[PDB]
């Protein structure tokens, strides 16, 4: 359905340990928030030098645009987002419905 | 394996028709380039106002980091990239190996 993509840069002084702690917390929102169905992440390993300072990507899966909105309004999201966003330099969010060249 | 993510903003004066033409061309690289295995895209429909001016996302799937490198070096990529990049304002690329909280 709808993929919720967040790209991030962790601020100076955020440890690798705090990053893995934060990522486990973000992923836990699957469990805490009904509409969020799955969570995957990655550290950038590109070679093109086009990452624009972002180092990580987080993708969460939803069944609809309305489900993403419910997630954003959910008090567990609002609480955790303060924690997570507090450790970021850069953030970028895009939501899309995966489309392909299909018949 | 490795997901190759490109975020884009189309420059002023690129028509919706030229965009769909360009997207069909990018997607065709699946066919032209062995290492590229699948292609999906989306227009941003986020509500958070965090998209940083990017409007589209393109995700291509590869089997390895080496396969992405082969794609970048492939002459069909080099030719088409001039065309596609010529119509962009903003571009951002990240490659990642999808990771999850798993046992
Ligand atoms: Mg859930
Ligand atoms: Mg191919």
């Amino acid at each position: 359905p709808v993929k919720h993509v967040l790209l991030a840069s962790f601020k100076d002084g955020v440890s690798p340990e705090k990053i893995e702690e934060l990522i486990k917390g973000y992923a836990n929102l699957v469990n805490l928030i009904e509409p969020m169905k799955a969570f995957h992440w990655g550290k950038d390993v590109s070679i093109e030098n086009l990452h624009q300072g972002y180092t990580h990507i987080f993708e969460s899966t939803f069944e609809s645009k309305e489900a993403v909105a419910e997630y954003i309004a959910h008090p567990a999201h609002v609480e955790f987002a303060t924690i997570f966003l507090g450790s970021l330099d850069k953030v970028l969010v895009i939501d899309y419905k995966p489309t392909s060249v299909s018949l």
